[PDB]
């Protein structure tokens, strides 16, 4: 599976029939069709920078993984009774600045999207068990609008030179990803899925109303990462964004 013509999001249903399910992500948030929900608490993030572990080139993208053995790094509040434990963050981006986000707002595409992924450690023992469960994952999505260089991205961008090719990894320590989140934590939420295979309908999405910035040059650094293993012909990671999927009667709630 991948993002190419031959293995891309249009082909995914062949290997993963859930691709055409009823709770697929991402979606276009229509602001006129959302519903202010009264019982949504604010989002509380409390991350410990010592839980940052490793940055990895996975060939379609790159992941920053966290230690998830205890509750040092948690997401609380919003639509949740339970505490969710941080395990990874990553980005999606497009061929050019014109597209790149997975979620769209009133049909407007942003240049990139930040995902912060968490698992339900109140109800399940591991990521392995939580990952396939209706209530198992919580991902925060932040839309990234092309403009001014984002200095909080610097430590991430500075690490990419050590994981240029597929399978390469390095230590990535002493990092609190709440520093990447926008000042306002006003959000939308809907029940949904992983935006790539295995596409489990296990995700409660938290989509920030406020965007963060990224430069054209910072997006060039993402696209300068390589999908091939060391010594093969260089294949740039041009894009890794899935097109928006039908709501199929689901309701997007707003905190605001
Ligand atoms: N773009 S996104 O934010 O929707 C997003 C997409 C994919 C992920 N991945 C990590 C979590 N997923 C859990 C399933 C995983 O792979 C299958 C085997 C297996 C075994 C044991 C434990 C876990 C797993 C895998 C992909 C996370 C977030
Ligand atoms: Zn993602």
């Amino acid at each position: 599976w991948g993002y190419d013509d031959k293995n891309g999001p249009e082909q995914w249903s062949k290997l993963y029939p859930i691709a055409n399910g009823n709770n697929q992500s991402p979606v276009d948030i229509k602001t006129s069709e959302t519903k202010h929900d009264t019982s949504l608490k604010p989002i509380s993030v409390s991350y410990n920078p010592a839980t940052a572990k490793e940055i990895i080139n996975v060939g379609h993208s790159f992941h920053v993984n966290f230690e998830d053995n205890d509750n040092r790094s948690v997401l609380k509040g919003g639509p949740f009774s339970d505490s969710y434990r941080l395990f990874q963050f990553h980005f999606h981006w497009g061929s050019t600045n014109e597209h790149g986000s997975e979620h769209t707002v009133d049909g407007v595409k942003y240049s990139a999207e930040l995902h912060v992924a968490h698992w339900n450690s109140a109800k399940y023992s591991s990521l392995a068990e939580a990952a396939s469960k209706a209530d198992g994952l919580a991902v925060i999505g932040v839309l990234m609008k092309v403009g001014e260089a984002n200095p909080k991205l610097q430590k991430v961008l500075d690490a990419l030179q050590a994981i240029k090719t597929k399978g390469k990894r390095a230590p990535f320590t002493n990092f609190d990803p709440s520093t990447l989140l926008p000042s306002s934590l006003d959000f939308w939420t809907y029940p949904g899925s992983l935006t790539h295979p295995p596409l489990y309908e296990s995700v409660t999405w938290i989509i920030c109303k406020e965007s963060i910035s990224v430069s054209s040059e910072q997006l060039a650094q993402f696209r300068s990462l390589l999908s091939n293993v060391e010594g093969d012909n260089a294949v740039p990671m041009q894009h890794n964004n899935r097109p928006t999927q039908p709501l199929k009667g689901r309701t997007v709630r707003a905190s605001f």
